C-alpha cells in the first residue's frame, strides 16, 4: 504493498493552505 | 506557524516537498 | 476565464502541468 | 525552452504562477 504515509512541515498559514489544496487534489485525481 | 501535512504516497509527497522547499527558500508566500 | 502562463525549463513545466491537470479533475 | 500553460480560472492561476515564480528563484544549485 500500500502506499506509505509521509508527513512534511509548512511553515506559515497561507503556505499550508496552498500545499493542502494540492494535495487535496492529487487525492481526488490520482494524477500523482 | 508550523503546521504538519499528512501525504499518501512516494511520489505525492516529492512534488509537494519539493514546493514546501522551493517556498521556504523563495519567500513567495 | 483562460490564463495563459509561461513555464521556463522542462522539469518546471512538468510539475506545473501535473498540478493543473489534477485540479482541472478535482474541480468540482 | 519556454513552455506554455493553459489555466482555468483566476485562483487556479494565481497559485500556480505563485509556484513558478517561487521554482524560479529556489532554482539554485
Amino acid at each position: 504493498g500500500s502506499e506509505e504515509i509521509f508527513t512534511l512541515q509548512v511553515r506559515g498559514r497561507e503556505r499550508y493552505e496552498i500545499l493542502k489544496k494540492l494535495n487535496d487534489s492529487l487525492e481526488l485525481s490520482d494524477v500523482v
